[PDB]
């Protein structure tokens, strides 16, 4: 029945390590016969700000602007900006969404934060029933593929940065799990810049390798225990 | 001495609950005789995207664009875009920085994430070495004044969202502490959209009342234990 993959990609430089990782995911998932689409946010000059431009025609309450309410009603009334709905159509059709980004301040770059803020609107991604286990994107897989400046040692529990999993919580749980995604284990490529050449080649190779059996994987249990506990 | 306060404010609607919490801070700090400046991000149409437009000089490596490297050298050389250096002057002069924002996906709205990505560059906010307790903003205070959709109850260890302190980690530790700020306890105003008129007025006056004695507070111990316990 085939599978559709969306890669949401947030790097300014096509020759970057992130670009290589995105390119390998494209090469390998396309080799398997999957339908692959990439949202190259910087190349699209993707709008990160949540503003009233995100609603076309006339606001639900033009006196006091409430982004959440107005985007909810806009979704229901098919009245959202086309950049947003173009993205929601790719997500709707995806079986798997991979986010490929460098870690910026223990989180996603603002351009990709703006994608999550604007694309994952109430009525599309969640509503009152239909959050966490029940969220509107249930059935879909999501996966963070993150590159870091810090070596793997810095990201241990008693290290300076604390555990990798500590920063994962707002993205995996607060965002992806909230919307119904099952979350595969994050791919974390530690510290590509302090190399080496061969060691960079090796991390790109390992991601490609993992993508081979991505469809065999089980989701993580997306829990406070998984992130912080023992 | 007296003191300088910068409020970095991220809400689209001046009549909003965020609007009121920013306005009471300006009013109370101004009443005390403090110097007060507000960076009203949406009104400034503040650029959230980290791009090569943020550097105007000869790039250190114009064949492969690396945002961290290029902004660090642009800072030393003074070729950063001026919107960034305008913010930096505000932070440099400040004794206290307050971030006033609605929680968006367990984090800051993208427009304010872009402020942290672009303004807190290497050379200015931190160096290597020169971070966490050696951060370049040592001696300044910071405070997150966050509003939520979820109730206090929802943000407890056994509630749907887990403890409120879990989502504070990337912002308090990975960003502010990393830059050397001493972090004051977060002001979290839970679920104003749900709350009654009296409860909302109550939340605004509790912030006003807290600001009366802010200069007397000790910072939090910004550690994994404060954040996750326990
Ligand atoms: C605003 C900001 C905030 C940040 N916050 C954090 C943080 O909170 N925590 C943290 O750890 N880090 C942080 N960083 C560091 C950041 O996460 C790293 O800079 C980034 O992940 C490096 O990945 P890259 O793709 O840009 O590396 P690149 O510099 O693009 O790649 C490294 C090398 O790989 C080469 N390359 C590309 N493809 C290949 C290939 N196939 N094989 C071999 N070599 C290849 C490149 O040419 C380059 O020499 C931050 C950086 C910035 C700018
Ligand atoms: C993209 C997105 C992501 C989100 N992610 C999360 C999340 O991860 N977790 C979560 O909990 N929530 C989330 N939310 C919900 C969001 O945090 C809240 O909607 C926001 O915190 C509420 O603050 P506000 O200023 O917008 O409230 P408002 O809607 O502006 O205020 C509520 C009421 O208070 C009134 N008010 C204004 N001033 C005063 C005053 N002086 N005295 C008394 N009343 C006053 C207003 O008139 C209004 O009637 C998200 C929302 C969006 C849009
Ligand atoms: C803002 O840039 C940041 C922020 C960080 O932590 C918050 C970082 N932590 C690390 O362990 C290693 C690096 C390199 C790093 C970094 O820049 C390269
Ligand atoms: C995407 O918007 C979000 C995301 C959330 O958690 C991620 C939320 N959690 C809550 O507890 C309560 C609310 C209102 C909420 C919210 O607004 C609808
Ligand atoms: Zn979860
Ligand atoms: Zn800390």
């Amino acid at each position: 029945a085939g599978k559709k993959v969306l890669i949401v990609y947030a790097h300014q430089e096509p020759k970057s390590f992130n670009g290589s990782l995105k390119n390998v995911a494209v090469d390998e998932l396309s080799r398997q016969g999957c339908t692959v689409t990439v949202s190259d946010l910087y190349a699209m000059n993707f709008e990160p700000r949540a503003t009233d431009k995100d609603i076309t025609g006339t606001l639900s309450n033009p006196e006091v602007f409430n982004y959440g309410v107005e985007t909810h009603e806009a979704y229901k009334q098919r009245s959202l900006a086309s950049d947003i709905t173009d993205e929601q159509k790719k997500v709707r059709e995806a079986d798997l969404v991979i986010f490929q980004f460098p870690l910026y301040w223990f989180s996603v770059p603002a351009i990709l934060k703006g994608w999550m803020d604007r694309v994952l609107c109430q009525g599309f991604a969640f509503d009152i029933p239909g959050f966490y286990d029940s969220g509107l994107l249930q059935g879909k897989l999501a996966l963070l593929s993150v590159t870091t400046g810090g070596t793997a040692e810095m990201y241990t529990k008693t290290g300076v940065n604390g555990d990798s999993r500590y920063f994962l919580w707002p993205l995996q749980h607060g965002t992806l799990h909230f919307c119904g995604f099952k979350v595969l284990a994050p791919q974390i490529s530690f510290a590509p810049e302090i190399a080496s050449e061969e060691e960079r080649k090796g991390m790109v190779a390992a991601w490609s390798q993992r993508l081979q059996t991505i469809w065999k994987e089980e989701p993580i249990p997306c829990t406070a225990h998984w992130h912080f506990g023992q």
